[PDB]
Parts: C-alpha cells; structure tokens; sequence
RNA sequence: AGUCAUAGGUAGCAGAACGUUCUGGAACAAUUACGCUGAAAACAGUAACAGAAUUGAAGCUGCUAACAUAAGUAACACUAAAUGGAUAACAUGGCCGUAAGCCCAAGGUUUUGCAUAACAAACAGUGAAUACGGUU
C-alpha cells in the first residue's frame, strides 16, 4: 500500500473443471477464498474458467501494472502465500532490485550539505597558527 | 512456525526432483496463444495418476548441412602483336610455315549449321556410283 491506498485493485483467478493441476486451486476456491474475501474488503476477486489450461493468478495493480502468475500443481497453502506476496507488494518483478543504500528520501540534508564554505571562518584561524 | 545443530569439495557413494517421445485409464488444443511474468535449479505459462524408452550434448583432430574469416586478398606472366568507336567482312602490321598448314588413325559421340538477342532447339545435317575401309 502506497500512501494508505491499497495498490492492488483486482485479482483474477483462472482454473479448470477437469484438470488435475487445478485440484489445489479448486480446493482453495472452495475452502479458503471466502476468508481471503472477508479479510481483504478492498479487493476485487474475479473467477474465470479455462477448461483445458493450467491455473493462473493475474494481479491487477493501481499503477496500471499487471502480473500473471501460474499456480499449477500447488497446494492451497502455496497459493495463499503467492497471494500474500501479490497483495503485500506493488508488483515489481525479478529484475528491479532496489537501491543498495536501502534509503531513499527527498531532502537528505537538513542544515545543508557540507561545502567549501561551511567552516571557512575556522580554517583561517587554524592556518593563523 | 518458536528455539537450537549442521551445510568447501575431486574420485566415489547415497537421497530428492525437472524435461523429451509414446501408451493405459471414454475423449485435456475444432473455433489458437498473446495482462508478462513466476520459481532454488533443471524450467514453467494447454491436465493429472501410472507405465515403455533409439530420453537430455560447447566439450570424441567426431559425421552431415549451411554460413563466415583469411579477402574483394592471391591468381587471371609459357607463347607471335596488334590497330582503325565491332572478338568485322575491309584496310594496316605481325607470327608459324617439317608447323601453329593439309589428310587420316585411336579415342570422343552430336561437341557440327542457321537469328545485327532471339521465343533457337522444339529445327536441320553424315548419300559408296571409281574394283573407298571393313565383313571374307
Ligand atoms: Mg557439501
Ligand atoms: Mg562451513
Ligand atoms: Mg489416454
Ligand atoms: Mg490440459
Ligand atoms: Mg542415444
Ligand atoms: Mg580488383
Ligand atoms: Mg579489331
Ligand atoms: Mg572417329
């Protein structure tokens, strides 16, 4: 969530009726998705059905970004931790990695950055001796 | 789901998995896929459970095919010699002349003739009549 706004506007879930890779996804829809819907009231969860394709998990973000994740052969615990990563993020991918100082700010230097002029008056008295 | 303990490795040994082709379980792509990302890796994004393997390739001066490099480089020097706005019929000059001329043999087997581009090989051509060579 950025500035209080939740940033994950919609989640799209695609599955299969007969496919064996969608056993965990059908179990997740049947027993675990009402808890996800109750715990996340800002979310919008769609339910699309693809009768011959592997289960997918498409996350739609409020900055216009979209990220498709495939969840074939996954238990409902692994699907829930995938949605935990999708919900708690802004959607940046595998390639982004953030600034290495781990710090980012407008206005770093209160009192002004050190320059050539900050301690000019003291250094001439230092050179006086 | 909180604390601890362990995690360098060649040869070797052990354990867990990914992927390719085919088959059984009635049929998992007629009208495709395409939010561009996910995962520790092999990878994934058109089942799953089992099974059968000509099942995984930068690495054998391996084989096959294609494409580069050297490189527009080397070569286009055995000879008589060419010129006139043409590989000219005409003119000028030169070279061989016991050959670079003429007639045959062996061998080749149509390589032989025709169009100031062309639509032309699809068309022509080898005649024993001097007691020519053979066949005897
Ligand atoms: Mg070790
Ligand atoms: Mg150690
Ligand atoms: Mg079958
Ligand atoms: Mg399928
Ligand atoms: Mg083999
Ligand atoms: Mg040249
Ligand atoms: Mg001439
Ligand atoms: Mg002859």
């Amino acid at each position: 969530s950025k500035y209080g706004v939740w940033m994950l506007e919609s989640l799209v879930i695609k599955y299969c009726d007969i496919g064996g890779s969608s056993r965990g996804m059908r179990l997740f829809l049947d027993e675990a998705l009402p808890a996800l819907r109750q715990q996340n009231p800002q979310l919008g969860v769609q339910q699309v059905l693809q009768r011959f394709r592997h289960p997918k998990l498409v996350a739609v973000y409020r900055n216009g970004r979209t990220k498709p994740v495939c969840v074939k052969n996954l238990a409902p615990a692994e699907i829930m931790e995938h949605i935990g990563w999708l919900r708690n993020s802004h959607g940046r991918g595998q390639e982004y990695q953030v600034v290495r100082s781990r710090h980012l700010s407008r206005s770093p230097s209160i009192q002004g950055t050190w320059s050539v002029d900050t301690f000019a008056s003291q250094l001439e008295r230092v050179n006086e001796a």
